[PDB]
């Protein structure tokens, strides 16, 4: 019926979604307008989420809509046990818990395909481990599952990549790619979190230190401001002209990982791309260097390098490995190369879930009650609804939003509604 | 031949270009690559934007690449005569001034129109004034005109607006959404060009003062960001609720303008829009409030209001008006409600008017040399091209920009020479 | 007879000492200390007692006044600051230690008498973090001092006890005032709590900070540390102080400064930092927002009124370890982190290893200069030389890749100054 | 005879009355002052004689003081430093001033020299920014020592000139060391320079600051605040320090701290902030980037070595007043501002007139306290008592809305303090 670490953390899961709750006023809602009219009557909704309390809430957004949903983790050390308890306890089937080997993670996955009264018509992916797993191993079920919603940046590039190549079979929305997502969580988010990640794992001093973050994306920017706060000097690297003169405009240095290798105390990658940091960087580094990364995937990290050629490993505790190498200095490792927020703290805030999240559902809906309006393609939702995620955090925040006039609208050319801005606009 | 308030500043002129030329490699690779070609052979581009420095190196790199140039400013005191002077001095026809009436303004850009050799066949506009006269009053000459390309946010609405009523006629390329104009010039010019021409203009302290910033768009979040580094309170009003959100999540208060004149020092409005700042606002300001706005148009601040209402207008200096009201308290207005930081300072640095410029000379190739892909609609520069223009600029500031290896530009499925970013991208 | 010492769980030690192993890589400071003084051991027949948090720095603080030959028993300052590994680490090591995470105020007290005799005769030194343990000598054991030869006080409360002890007559002991030497106020305090906050808000709550509004009380140098802190992720601050040159420093870096009456109906996050009793009262409980997160990092649990949380709120739950959420009969919820005690040991792991190497550096030098210089300390409270300041502060920039600059001889004959410092005049306030 | 004063332009005068109009809004500690003391008058009978920059601030301090009843010749600090109308504006009323942009160094100690005589007996008071005025009396008019009755300094170099006269045993005038007073040494040398640094160089060169690599050598009060307001538009800042507890706060704040051998190479944008010699020299101007922008906020002309610049350079173009494009062998070229001179005031307007209220109301307050209570202060260089240190902070609070907190009976007593200040200690570093 589900599987965790321990259904005895139910009752404390609980308290920190009722806390949850006041800090997701999005998501909030979302169930105080559908929860009578059920829009999501018929959906089982097969979800491969970080497993978290932020997500629980999301989870249970879902059923308050009248749906049913199988939830699997999407890392397997993002979950949080606690979270995963309290949904457990609610009658829901949920798969994950935190310290999964690649088999059990798979499994788990595979748990949340089937339901009690039919397979799965909705995916809810990130990364789109999921979505490969059902256009792989289970073509056979792709006709019955109606729509997909991406999370995450890698998610959609993938997404893009089957799209092309003719092999994506099903409807899929970029969830990501909404501002309210992409401009909020990847940025605020990792803002926040990062620290949080290094700080649990080390306790190390930022300020003072050479912080190197490889990349200078929405995540990138996030982790690159928040380190800079806390009196870190920080260097960019990147391989977009455009991104990097972003940094370069900022004061940041903008330089290679060949150089940077050389000085930095600390060392975040967050380019979504292959062999970011190799064995010719890890023997330039200094003493105790800490590395990690935040992008999706392990793989940016050359993990396996650090694991051949050390001539010691010494684990410090869970997630924090300390390698000496032939050189005699250390390396301090988190969370294996696996994305250290969610590893090593407890990813991102409520908050800016909520705002994830409130996407997540309006895909979901606009999927399951719209199919018209979405063939198999990758589409976005539209500005007016991503306009609403953002009025809905408004409130707790006590922000006073203007109102056009009669007069002033007309001057622009716009509606008093909305949409306030063109499509191509950037923000 | 031409206009301008003295050619004895022509000598001073050159000087302040030698020194610019520096400032604006983008500019100069321009000049370095077509000065052979001379790809805008046959071009007579008549121009319409704020006769300046920066503006001067753009003329000339226009001539370097074999083009005839006549220009007029877009706003009557934005002009710089030392740099008008340098111009008028190399045998182009040059039109403007500091301190235009509304009739010599339109006067100005009606000699830009002819050349020796026939009307103009080239448009290069800001605000879209220029478009505008050539539409209403010789709808003769758009056939003969070849394409045109509009610098700034209020232009490019306008271009849009036209194309849909059907009355563009002209094929148009918007420059402002060049991700190297909007992200760098409207922010980074703005936010090191606003708080000189407040400085220049009244020498006010900006530490512990409260600032009100009407607007939070790439000029607001420029000018948002500048007064907070000084010190001061800034106080965000917005009517979307995604920008008004960004703001929220920077740790700026965001309400409206109703509440915030209240307690508003210094006033800066960035919306492009109309009624803004209005009698019932000016009313409740604390004494010798700063009002200025930054807008391309002199339409946000209700200047008329205070002209009328005002019990005595002191003049303190050119573009420093200080206004006693009924109440007995004083607003303190700079450049008569005109953009300030060209009406009080020099607007922005040549470094960054060199991306924006680079664009412009992309923009006018691309319409002058291949026709072709540009039917009359508006359209946007190639994502290769805009990373140009950025690229162009990484050598001055030492910016060592990484290039993907084979392996890695396969696992991302892009070129090593990009593009490297999906067109709805927004950095 | 005498427990050797009493921790919350001895195998937690190998942890411990690994984490020991990385934190004296953060601490050069203490580090070239023992390698300039192991040999020669200037403080031995030293006794030192120690009441300061017993966290991961303080281990290797421990371990390098042994190191100098002294002999050291050690007590934790608050009951929620203990780091039980770090605990651990030191009792295996065979330095009578006691405590523990979560004390009782009478544990607490039990684990200060312990510290006080050692196999060979009473303490004759004191290293105390907000006087407790100095208070309680000269108010229990004022027998035991005259067999003291020196105290060195670390933080700002305790510093303030010092100073009003010597002015109406009660000090019986020299003591070093180690707060407000530079290289201590300036960084522990400012530096080390624009970390160590968030990090005890974070691992306690997981709140958002950025859009909420976080009122910051007093704006000394751990306000102004704190505040840094919260704006920088995205959070508007808003001040309170009662020092007019204080506030306006807050208003000159861009915070509103006004007082709790007026911001405790707009706060979503409360931090206190005054160092002074009655900051956020029941008044202020009841006009707060829905879930107001509200924490203290002044030295001692005073500034905010738990106990009226305790009697007049109509249901308190315990989230988890010093996090508790009362609701309040208006219905609205208040979250309460570590019961009022200082939020960044309490909820985190204090100050980062590196800043507090500038601190305990100061201790030692100061251990030493009270140790072997009695002489130069007569019965007040006395500072640091600035040469030894400006030592502490040159022992660190090794490790962070600074190159400073050295003056040539005209230079220094133009500033009138030693090439070798001290390189400004006693009130130059950096 | 003697002339009754000189200005550039007396028809200036009414353009900057309208600025003094404007000042005066933006300066409540000096309007304050003139409200209480204009009916008593407690400076009746003294002779100011002040060498300092005639800018609109001063004209409104100088108004101020004869408004309390003194008489005042005045002369600038700068040659390039006065504010032509603002000259005008003080000159049209009445009061001798002697100063315009643009002096020789001859015709500035003509200036200064000017100001020793009234009509009714020399100098009794002087106000001097650099020591210029004081060491000019000292050196060349010693007979004119035992009329004066006191001194107040406004600036660091000054007053370090101060210590330095009275170790030796040389100064023979009592003085207020004005600059270290809170309200001035953080805030005039910090928030004063984050803002008018920023003006000087863009009036000067219109640059792009964002995305240039930034050398400020010194880390001091004014360098703190050149690094802040450069990093804040969006420069790479990279600082040079002698001193290891200001180097360590450079780094602390995550600013690469260096040589300027190393850093020569490196900016396109150098300011000097040490008041030290030899900062810039020819083998660091032969290593620069090409139109490196270099520039000077010290209070003399000393730190860049200008005369190399003009030795040593095959091109030397005048590209507008105060800012000279030179080239060198190499065939690159330098862009320097205001011969050397501080930029700030050179080539913009100097600090803003809020800031400039609070050392200039200290400066009131000094004249006051060595004026009306000589025997307070004996021969020695003395500070203003904390007191009024907190009193300048307190007149400024009302301009910016600032809520300041009233501390109670109960907190008062428990902190050992008085309600009405002073609420810090001596050694208190803020
Ligand atoms: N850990 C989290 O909670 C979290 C949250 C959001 C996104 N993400 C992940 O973070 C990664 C990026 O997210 P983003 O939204 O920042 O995407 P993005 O595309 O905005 O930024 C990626 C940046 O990496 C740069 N880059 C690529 N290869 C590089 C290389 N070899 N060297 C240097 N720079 C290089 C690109 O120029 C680009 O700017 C993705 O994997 C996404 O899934 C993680
Ligand atoms: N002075 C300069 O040198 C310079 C440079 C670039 C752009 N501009 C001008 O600045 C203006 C905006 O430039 P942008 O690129 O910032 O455009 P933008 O559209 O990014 O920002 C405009 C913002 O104004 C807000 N807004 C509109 N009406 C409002 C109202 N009544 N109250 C509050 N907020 C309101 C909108 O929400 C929007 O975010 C345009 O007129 C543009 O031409 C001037
Ligand atoms: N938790 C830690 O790690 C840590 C670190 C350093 C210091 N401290 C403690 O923090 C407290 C402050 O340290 P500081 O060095 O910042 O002291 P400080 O004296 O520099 O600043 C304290 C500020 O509180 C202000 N204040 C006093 N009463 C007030 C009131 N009623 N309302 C508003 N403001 C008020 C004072 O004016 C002063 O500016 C002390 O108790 C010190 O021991 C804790
Ligand atoms: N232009 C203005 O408006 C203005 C305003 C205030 C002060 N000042 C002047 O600015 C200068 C500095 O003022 P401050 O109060 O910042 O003095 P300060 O002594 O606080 O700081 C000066 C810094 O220079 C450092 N230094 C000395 N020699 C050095 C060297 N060779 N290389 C690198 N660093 C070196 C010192 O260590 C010190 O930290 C003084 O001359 C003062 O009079 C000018
Ligand atoms: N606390 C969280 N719960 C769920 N997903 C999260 C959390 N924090 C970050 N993420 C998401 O993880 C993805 C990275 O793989 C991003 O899409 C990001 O939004
Ligand atoms: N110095 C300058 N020279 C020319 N155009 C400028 C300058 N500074 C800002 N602008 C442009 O002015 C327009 C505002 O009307 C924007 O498109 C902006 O890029
Ligand atoms: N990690 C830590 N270990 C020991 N003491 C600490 C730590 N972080 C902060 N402190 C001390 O706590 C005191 C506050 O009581 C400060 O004086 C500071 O030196
Ligand atoms: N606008 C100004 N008017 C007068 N003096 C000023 C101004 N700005 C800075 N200063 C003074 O210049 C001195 C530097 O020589 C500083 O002590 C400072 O007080």
């Amino acid at each position: 019926p589900y599987k965790v670490a321990d259904i005895g953390l139910a009752a404390w899961g609980r308290k920190a979604l009722d806390i949850a709750e006041n800090e997701m006023p999005g998501l909030m809602r979302m169930r105080e307008r559908y929860s009578a009219s059920k829009p999501l009557k018929g959906a089982r909704i097969a979800g491969c989420l970080h497993m978290t309390v932020e997500t629980a809430v999301l989870i249970e957004t879902l059923v308050t809509l009248g749906a049913e949903v199988q939830w699997s983790s999407c890392n397997i050390f993002s979950t949080q046990n606690h979270a995963a308890a309290a949904i457990a306890k609610a009658g829901i089937p949920v798969y994950a818990w935190k310290g999964e080997t690649d088999e059990e993670y798979l499994w788990c996955i595979e748990q949340t395909l089937y339901f009690k009264d039919g397979p799965l018509n909705m995916i809810l992916d990130d990364g789109g481990d999921l979505t490969n797993l059902i256009h792989t191993k289970y073509p056979q079920l792709l006709p019955g599952i109606r729509g997909i919603s991406e999370e995450t940046t890698t998610g959609v590039h993938n997404l893009y990549k089957m799209m092309a190549n003719g092999i994506l079979k099903v409807p899929a929305i970029n969830v990501n790619d909404s501002v309210t997502k992409s401009k909020f969580d990847n940025l605020y988010g990792c803002r926040e979190s990062l620290i949080d990640g290094i700080k649990r794992a080390t306790d190390v001093m930022i300020a003072g230190k050479v912080a190197v973050v490889a990349g200078y994306g929405d995540v990138g920017k996030g982790c690159a401001q928040a380190l800079r706060g806390f009196g870190a000097r920080v260097i960019i690297t990147e391989i977009d002209p455009i991104n990097a003169l972003q940094a370069a405009m900022e004061g940041y240095e903008v330089t290679t990982m060949d150089e940077a290798c050389q000085e930095g105390n600390i060392f975040v990658t967050t380019t979504g791309c292959i062999d970011i940091i190799l064995g010719r960087h890890f023997e330039q580094m200094k003493d105790d260097a800490i590395v990690c990364n935040i992008g999706h995937f392990d793989v940016e990290i050359d993990v396996k390098w650090l694991n051949e050629n050390a001539v010691e490993k010494v684990n410090i505790k869970p997630q924090v490995d300390r390698y000496r190498l032939k050189n005699g200095r250390r390396i301090i490792l988190l969370a294996e190369g696996r994305l250290v927020n969610l590893g090593c703290a407890m990813g991102h805030p409520s908050f800016v879930m909520s705002n994830s999240f409130t996407n997540q559902v309006m895909a979901q809906i606009e999927l399951w009650t719209h199919p018209d309006k979405y063939p198999v393609g990758v589409h976005f939702l539209p500005k007016k609804l991503d306009e609403a995620v953002a009025c809905a955090h408004l409130g707790k925040l006590n922000v006073k939003l203007t109102k056009l006039t009669e007069k002033q609208a007309q001057y622009l050319g716009m509606s008093c509604d909305g949409p306030f801005k063109p499509d191509h606009y950037r923000y």
